[PDB]
């Protein structure tokens, strides 16, 4: 019965469309023409559906999938209904354990390619040739919340890339900030328990704003650097496309001659850096908890492919000890003012998965998954990570054969003597399951290390020391990097940092914890410490006021690359504007608005007080994307109000509040013709005001001012005006 | 080390304290004197910590829990660090699969007691004597969202009670609405797949506002009754304390004489019925996703024990076919006007768990867990459920010995010949593991049924009919219950239902699904259909406008027990009031205010523009609980603004928005003396308006008036006034 509409409107066109234009869909149906080697290799397990009979898992066609088998139509269900039991059994067993950390994440397929050969510094096959493409799978995530938690929380973001190389899988498992909270992997469970929901009541979700987190931070000053990053606007990215990525640890690059080069991995977002503001972000976890997931999926459906530039910070082996911080300390960043990021390659994400569970939920990444040409270092955090991902994957994915789960399979060859385990897919025909063997003539065989296609051989680092459970004395400095980060932020980024600490500490119930954290802030910067202290009604002591600031990092008093906004990096493609309609829209304004939006690749969402349609003044029928309350200003980058019958929406509560929220969250607002009467709602300016575009009509000039503002992301100069606005 | 603050303020007082007064804590430390047989029976697995050495799981004391074992303090981590590896290993394996449905839940311990012996209608031991106390463990839950999703979503709520009786565990696994969406358990996976996040991208979380849900609903009219309940304010309860609970299915009570009586189970909230309004609820999922979990826990820490009255709808076996609907159809409710609820007992929830994971996460409820004196019916939804819980628990909880997980264990004896299985705790000494046996003289032995303490025997219901996969023709009526529900709601409740449907259908991207739902509503009631159509820009056709309404339900054109608010049942105890402070509060208003709230068990939270303290006019130091932005109006039931230096907060955007938000969400507002300056913020006339308490001071009848408003929960008459208002 229940079938598709005759018009065929149930199914999304298989071409790039803007967000909201068509129902989203599985990647292979949205873009059948988008391929890569990994994408094709999943064809063995893709399952269609159209034109096939509904069956059991054993392939028996089902006649009636609406009812259980019973004795009489009002009778008891019979034990012999095998169809019902298989159906209910599969359903009952759908869930698998979520990841211990990063349970909440959104993923996509894509490809990578180096800009030039890196064979002088590394023998890594995937970095050897500019025209050799490496398929990737990337998962972006939060850290604390569960898989059903919200996206736009304040938290670190994970940025894990699986490279399916010709010489093995390489997982670059990083975050959106260049350092981690702790130094040694042994304290991982401690740190994660402290930030996770408190054990008695399992509160709070997706938030570090609770006593245990701040307790731990107050007693472990090594966390202060990543805490600064987390409290800044870096903790609430606008999108996964507009954040940086970092491997955090110093790893090693090994060339064909055996030379080791220390390296730190970087991802540069080609859509630029951009973050939300706290109020927006918090409210957005309620209005659309799947905001980042959605925005990623829709950007890929629209052709706005998330693009990132892989970059390398390279440090000669001889310079290991030349900085004032240890290179192997993951709570320390390497300032770009000291070691520049060399551009390495471009990664493009151009296809969503088909089934989230099968591909995203079951994906397994591992920082230990390196290939010849890469090696580890003694970073003590990194070191414990090598152990942990392997271990957790055995229960999360039910056994040792998780590399056989389609998304995780290498696309290159893999042969060894490992056998059995739960859900073994591969059926080995090798007479031998051990080596050395003579019965299969010793195949598969070991391969000597070499310049290309050689077996893995660890870089022979010299190890000298006693067996000790001891932190390096060189790791015992906790305040200079926090201070370097603080001084590198613009004045409005600094204010946001203060507000993040003030908000969070206000949620800490035990007041002494707040004081200890303030005391820690006093060792970083007195201005910062005093601003937070004032917000918490706390008075710094005389001693606290005489704490000497930490030294500069190798002479640096600031590093502009640590700021999200000091250096303009503004790209509007992929952004989205709310267009607040009325029932007699000036079609001339609209045509002009969409033409300029379209030239810059900026999307629009047409909003009204109801759904359905409204007819413009020239008889153009405009489908409504959502209502003013249905898609709040939180979900867009700027708001445009075209002329027309403004009286239709002039007294609309939601339409007015729409602008007040957008204004409070520093977003550009453009008002044409009679739409300018809305300036009274945002009680501000009479002539004009920077951030508010106004004109008699929406013209070329009007749109260029708007797009220029959008390229600056937010109207920071309006900050002083917002705290009187009641919104 | 010795890190606690000398002063002992890290530890909350072990006595009832209002929400926010102390840090929350494990139940057994917070209320050590609150005991019951089940709580005392868990003492064997409770583990302390104070004054013990930190050890591995094998009991080896740990000297250094800050570092991994390495070769040299900057060297590589060694594989021989077994302390590191056990710690990380346990951490890596912390998670277990969340519940397939109802993953998000909040639980508490309590006790149950019958008002009188029910021996005449059931031989169930827990209902046989008013002095027989039964320990309970209750879990409240949402349905769709993961364990990390938000609490105040729009959804059905679960209300599961584990009764640890003397003759076996009895679990009553119900919901907060008296019917379910579907008729037969075979379609559970279909319905759940439809409401859960869509399979390509896993969006949206905790929400039925998406295409697949409404698609299913539009093709399966049986779902319409429960959809109406969910679309009403029933789907967004104020708290688990203020919602009704229901078993849904018709079960049987069996007395000692063998007589079977049909029964539907009810839970009446002794704190009354109360729900949020959609905008508040959605926003509250962002501002505090743990709001319900928190409120439950803090209610219990405060001594406001959630109390419910067990009630039975009883129907003689001869009246099975006397209604217009089938009693075995779970999409049909039994109108209380036809079959009153007889009061059976009281359940008081008076202690929080110690560890959420161990007690809450691992709790396994099952509607098939019945005891002698109860029995099932042929309800086809119930029939399938009996299979599902048993099955799901074997993977969720790792094996068939989940009844040995402390929280799930019976408090009464349990002996059988079942053996082994993962995680087997009981060591059986029985020489026999089979029966009949002579080697243990057949023990343990079967027990014949009898009036008390006898074996379970099913009621000998006559079964007659062919083995068919068929829906009973008596279940094929879908619109009359939906209509009865609709007509029983107040006008403001009806608008909320219209708004819930409109909002949700606005998020369905495929317009034809919206139209199809509208067509279904037009089969329920024309006013409902037209109002929703209008909000979606849909016009009903002339055929739709003449669909004849479904018949009344057995002569009833309304039943006021179906409304949340038609019949007052307001209880203010445990509610909370926001108090907006200034820097010179009139201390006399404050004494008056705080004492009056305290007298009715109404909590308060003193809010300001910063944390720390404020000093009243007489030198009284007032501790600030949170900022205006920190504990928004969403979290409180009412707002009071005392006299003082109002100019301190008059131009504070957050302070003004605080009142706009509370005013918008129909909450009582009380303004003392110069706090009447805020009247212009929320547009109140000089004369005043119903719902706003105002006077020169908080003396005389100011608090009694405010409290009368709080007893009626929300100011429904203000609805038309909120239409406009930019908030
Ligand atoms: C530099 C510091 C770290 C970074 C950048 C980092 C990054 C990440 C990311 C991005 C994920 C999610 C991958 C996905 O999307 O599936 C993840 C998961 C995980 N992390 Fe790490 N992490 C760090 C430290 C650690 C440490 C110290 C440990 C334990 C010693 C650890 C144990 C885990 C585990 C067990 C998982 C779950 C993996 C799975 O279930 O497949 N992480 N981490
Ligand atoms: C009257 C209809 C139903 C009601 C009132 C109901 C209620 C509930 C509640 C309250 C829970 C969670 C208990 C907890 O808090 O642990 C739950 C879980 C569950 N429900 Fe039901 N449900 C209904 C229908 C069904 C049906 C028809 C099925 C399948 C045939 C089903 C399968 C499950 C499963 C598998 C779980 C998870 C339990 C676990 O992992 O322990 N439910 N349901």
């Amino acid at each position: 019965d229940s079938l598709a509409p005759e018009d065929g409107s149930h199914r999304p066109a298989a071409e790039p469309t803007p967000p909201g234009a068509q129902p989203t869909a599985p990647g292979s149906l949205k873009a059948p023409d988008t391929r890569n080697e990994k994408l094709n290799s999943l064809e063995d397990v893709r399952k269609g559906s159209e034109n096939y009979a509904l069956t059991t898992n054993q392939g028996v066609r089902i006649a009636d999938d609406q009812n259980s088998l019973r004795a009489g139509s009002r009778g008891p269900t019979l034990l012999e209904d095998f169809i019902l039991r298989e159906k209910i059994t599969h359903f009952d067993h759908e869930r698998i354990p979520e990841r211990i950390v990063a349970a909440r994440g959104s993923a996509a397929h894509g490809y990578f390619q180096p800009y030039k050969s890196l064979s002088d510094i590394t023998k890594a096959d995937f970095l050897s040739d500019p025209n050799k493409i490496t398929p990737v799978f990337v998962r972006f995530s939060t850290v604390q919340g569960g898989a059903g938690s919200a996206d736009t929380v304040r938290d670190i973001r994970g940025f894990a890339t699986k490279f399916y190389t010709e010489e093995g899988i390489f997982d670059l498992v990083g975050n959106n900030t260049p350092i981690f909270f702790i130094q040694d992997a042994h304290k991982f469970p401690d740190f994660v328990h402290a930030v996770k929901p408190e054990p008695h009541w399992a509160i709070p979700q997706g938030q570090s704003a609770h006593d245990t987190f701040w307790d731990y931070v107050s007693l472990q000053p090594e966390t202060l650097h990543n805490v600064m990053w987390a409290m800044s606007d870096r903790g609430i990215p606008r999108s996964y496309r507009t954040m940086e990525g970092f491997g955090i640890h110093t790893f090693r690059l090994i060339n064909a001659e055996g030379k080791a080069t220390f390296v730190r991995f970087h991802w540069k977002p080609l859509a630029g850096k951009a973050s939300l503001v706290w109020d927006e972000a918090q409210k957005l976890t309620g209005r659309d908890p799947d905001f980042h997931r959605r925005e990623l999926w829709e950007a890929i459906e629209a052709g706005d492919f998330p693009e990132y530039e892989l970059g390398f910070q390279l440090i000669p082996e001889e310079d290991e000890f030349k900085f004032d911080f240890d290179l192997l300390d993951p709570t320390k960043l390497i300032p770009e003012e000291l070691v520049p990021v060399q551009r390495v390659g471009k990664m493009v994400l151009n296809r969503n998965p088909d089934n989230f569970f099968a591909e995203n939920e079951q994906a397994a990444f591992h920082p230990g998954h390196i290939v010849p040409g890469l090696d580890f270092t003694n970073d003590p955090l990194l070191q414990g990570r090598l152990f942990s991902y392997t271990d957790t994957q055995i229960s999360r994915l039910g056994g040792p054969n998780f590399h056989e789960i389609p998304i995780n399979r290498p696309t290159c060859p893999y042969h060894n003597f490992q056998r059995d385990g739960m859900h073994r897919m591969g059926i080995d025909t090798n007479p031998a399951n051990y080596e050395p063997n003579s019965i299969n003539d010793n195949w598969p065989r070991e391969t000597p290390p070499g310049p290309k296609r050689g077996g893995f051989e660890s870089y022979q680092e010299r190890v000298e020391g006693n067996k000790v459970r001891e932190r390096s004395p060189s790791f015992g400095e906790y305040y200079s990097h926090p201070r370097l980060f603080w001084l590198s932020q613009t004045p409005f980024e600094q204010r946001h940092i203060v507000d993040g600490f003030s908000f969070e500490l206000s949620k800490v119930v035990r007041p002494y914890i707040r004081e200890r954290v303030v005391d820690q802030l006093a060792h970083i910067d007195l201005t910062l410490a005093q601003a937070v202290a004032k917000n918490l009604g706390i008075e710094l002591t005389d001693d606290q006021l005489n704490i000497t600031p930490p030294p500069d990092v190798n002479g640096l008093k600031k590093d502009p690359s640590l700021s999200l906004y000091a250096i303009p990096d503004g790209d509007v493609k992929g952004r989205v504007v709310a267009i607040l309609l009325n029932d007699e829209v000036r079609s001339a304004d609209l045509l002009a608005i969409l033409k300029a939006l379209k030239a810059k690749g900026v999307h629009a969402k047409l909003l009204y007080s109801r759904m359905g349609e409204v007819t413009a003044d020239d008889g153009t029928v405009l489908p409504i994307a959502a209502t003013f309350a249905g898609a709040p200003s939180l979900t867009v980058d700027a708001v445009i109000v075209p002329c027309g019958n403004i009286a239709d929406i002039a007294d609309n509560g939601d339409a007015n509040y729409y602008l007040m929220e957008a204004y409070k969250h520093l977003k550009p607002i453009a008002l044409a013709g009679d739409a300018r009467k809305f300036k009274a709602t945002i009680k501000i300016a009479d002539q004009g005001e920077e951030g508010i575009v106004e004109a008699d009509s929406a013209d070329g000039s009007f749109m260029d001012e708007l797009l220029t503002l959008m390229a600056a992301h937010r109207v920071w100069s309006r900050i002083p005006k917002i705290d009187k606005i009641p919104a």
